[PDB]
């Protein structure tokens, strides 16, 4: 199954500091999972015709000080290449690089080793692991079911080694609450920490089949951030130059659209380097008792 | 210049409550004047280089029970069919219809009659009237300038009659803060309003240009409609299930992003039909003494 390249121009609905760039990579993953695995992921059922959605569970963007989300505006000409990689029938990783257009070498094809060894400054890489997911009731979207649409063709994709594991990261994130090991040298944890109580946004955090939306949890992780931000007694101009080189996520579940979250967010600092932090983010649903989300932001400010 | 027509398969990143369809339309309409006019919107300078952009001025989306944006779920198949009509040098007016993929008659072209006079139910109408901008000064968001890039090309457009005129609608609607006028029959207004401050949101309200974002605008509003549908004693379940048959938006301004802005809302029942309502918005900059936006909406519940 050959590789997806693109020659995209960045418009207003795909950058800026929200959700958009990321909610664009989402919608590229399930074209890109359409093409190659010769299912409709868009309007995918299973065999008693219960729909079923390829639901983001591990994301993963990385950049650098050369190109990052907020190096993106109005106009700027990229190339992306995009690919999936077998996980079975049930799962399936996407990865997508985006260069500058023009960029030397920017239509070489998909690397592992690049992406998971020897990421370059300037390139953006991005993981998504999916898994296929059905309601347990209808109008409820806790307890979701492992599921695989009838004709799902994995069997095509090509095959990642041991060492490249996205189902190792996240399953070390669920444990630990960061992707950044608390042990890592050379960081300081600030005793300044964030709690915000955020009700689903019924207007803003809902999908187009009444899910929470995966971006939007990229939005209340970066509230989280801004209240811990704020509480450092930091400008939010200073917030909108972060330059984030590096986030993952984790989607350890979904939420009732009457759920009340809990964001918590903790800040560690470099001893190293001046202005380099590790933001974590942990998303609890306090009333069913379950952590539904992960993330760790790595910025220079 | 030919009309464009897409095949559009819908996406996550385009549907929903919340402002992802309102997004996809604009990114829409500046493909579109880029396509038709010979200019790149996404990266247009004036002569001295200063970014320009065709910013968002009149917003109509009109549909019906048949088809409104609610309707719209992941993998539902469109054809949408787009153009631009000559507003001079400084504007320009980009219609856009969609229909379910395969309805009777979805390749017709453009028609002015059935937009103005007589839309059909079961297709969506929608009517983008944007001006090109400068900032008056960087960093700021206020007093911004009328511009026109140079190469701009209007002169292959068509042209509308007199009798369809977005400039005379939006006129009306800076002097009454509504687009449905007060004396309109079969209406009574409800007592209950609601005026909610709304600081602007860093993450979730800016574009990649550092201005208010157009969708954002919609977004605001239906804060301001569910304030109110609370305050009435309504349920989130029926907020979601709310049928908009018909939204017009004005953006009078945008604002710094140190703003706080003022939403208020009104509502009036309808005395024929139950369940039909017009809900007035209007969002206010008080520091600036600016009114920024009116919205009026048209729903079915
Ligand atoms: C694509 C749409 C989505 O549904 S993605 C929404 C964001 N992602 C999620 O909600 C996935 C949350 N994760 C889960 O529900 C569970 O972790 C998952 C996939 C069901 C596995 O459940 P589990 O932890 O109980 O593991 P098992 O042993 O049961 O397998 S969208 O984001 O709304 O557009
Ligand atoms: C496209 C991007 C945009 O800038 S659109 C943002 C939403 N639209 C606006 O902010 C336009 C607000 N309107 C205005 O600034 C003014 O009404 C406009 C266009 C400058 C005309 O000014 P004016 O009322 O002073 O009339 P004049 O007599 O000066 O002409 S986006 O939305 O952020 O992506």
């Amino acid at each position: 199954r050959p590789e997806i390249k693109q020659a995209v121009t960045v418009r207003p609905g795909m950058c800026g500091p929200g959700s958009l760039f990321v909610g664009q990579l989402g919608d590229w993953t399930w074209e890109t999972v359409s093409a190659q695995c010769d299912t409709d992921v868009f309007a995918a059922r299973d065999a008693s015709g219960n729909p079923t959605y390829l639901a983001f569970y591990y994301f993963r963007v990385r950049g650098g000080r050369e190109l990052h989300p907020g190096s993106l505006t109005f106009g700027d000409r990229l190339t992306v290449t995009s690919g999936c990689y077998d996980q079975g029938t049930e799962s399936v990783l996407t990865l997508h690089r985006i260069d500058r257009a023009g960029s030397d070498d920017a239509q070489r094809p998909l690397d592992l080793h690049e992406f998971y060894e020897r990421p370059r400054d300037g390139s953006l890489y991005v993981e998504n692991f999916n898994r296929w997911v059905t309601r347990s009731a209808p109008g409820s979207n806790e307890d979701l079911v492992k599921s695989s649409p009838p004709g799902f063709r994995n069997d095509g994709l090509p095959q990642l080694p041991a060492a490249y594991s996205p189902r190792a990261v996240y399953r070390e994130a669920r444990t630990a609450h960061t992707f950044r090991a608390l042990d890592e040298p050379g960081f300081r944890l600030l005793p300044d920490t964030v709690e915000v109580e955020h009700p689903v946004d019924i207007v803003r955090d809902v999908n187009g089949v009444g899910l929470l939306y995966f971006a939007s949890y990229f939005s209340m992780v970066d509230k989280a951030a801004l209240a811990l931000w704020r509480r450092l007694g930091r400008s939010d101009r200073a917030f909108l130059r972060r330059v984030v080189v590096d986030q993952q996520m984790c989607y350890l579940g979904n939420a009732d659209l009457d759920s009340v979250l809990t964001l918590g967010a903790r800040v560690r600092v470099s001893t190293e380097t001046p202005g380099e932090e590790l933001v974590d983010v942990v998303i609890s649903d306090r009333d069913s008792g379950r952590v539904i989300a992960v993330s760790t932001l790595h910025t220079q400010h």
